[PDB]
């Protein structure tokens, strides 16, 4: 059997990239630039902070001093943080806190492998932080995904091969890194996005142990 669970956080444990959503719209509000939009967050989702901010100012053809970048750069790190500090247990996506208790009930590892550079607060605030043996810190990888790094990296901050884990993802770019790193991916949404060759489930009540051992075993 599989020896570990290498998770994403964002879309998978819980809906990280919100706050992020928010506190640019926030944000651009309050200095008046309209058109940051759910479907204009595309354009941010991923991307620097700085790259972002750069962006907004576009939207209104702003330019402004190095000194007022930096206050609006803390303006928005302030609205996000504000923010996060209301995430509780209640945000975790459903079937993931059952699984991770019966993964732990089944002694596999668990590790994160997230873009997300607020993982462990974002997972002490849900009450996850004593299910992970380790997570895999985005700021000590060289290339994000696809690349697979994130993904190598999280299977051995728990002393295993990626070859003896699955990966979790709802990113296309986090499928072909969990791929490339030997892992076996298993998706949350649809093919159109995901590929055609991997095994996806429709949102993450799908996620149980049950079936990871499944696809495991078919696999
Ligand atoms: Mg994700």
């Amino acid at each position: 059997m599989f020896k570990a669970v290498l998770f994403d956080l964002d879309g998978v444990i819980t809906d990280a990239a919100e706050y992020h959503f928010r506190a640019w719209k926030a944000l651009a509000e309050e200095i008046g630039i309209n058109g940051v939009d759910r479907q204009f967050n595309e354009q941010l989702k991923g991307v620097s902070r700085e790259d972002s901010l750069q962006k907004i100012l576009d939207l209104a053809d702003k330019k402004v001093s190095a000194e007022e970048f930096k206050e609006l750069a803390k303006r928005k790190n302030d609205n996000y943080v504000k923010m996060i500090q209301d995430v509780s247990p209640a945000d975790v996506y459903p079937g993931i806190l059952q699984l991770l208790k019966d993964l732990r009930s089944n002694k596999i590892k668990i590790a994160l492998a997230s873009a997300s550079k607020n993982g462990p607060f974002l997972l002490e605030r849900m009450n996850l932080t004593g299910y992970f043996d380790a997570i895999a810190d985005p700021a000590e990888v060289a290339a994000s995904k696809p690349a697979p790094d994130i993904f190598i990296a999280a299977a051995h901050a728990v002393g295993v091969a990626p070859s003896e884990s699955i990966g979790l993802e709802d990113s296309q770019a986090g499928i072909q890194a969990i791929k490339d790193s030997g892992a076996l991916p298993i998706g949350v949404g649809r093919p159109e996005d995901l590929g055609d060759d991997i095994v996806i489930v429709p949102d993450t009540s799908h996620y149980t142990l049950e079936f990871l051992k499944e696809v495991w075993l078919q696999k």
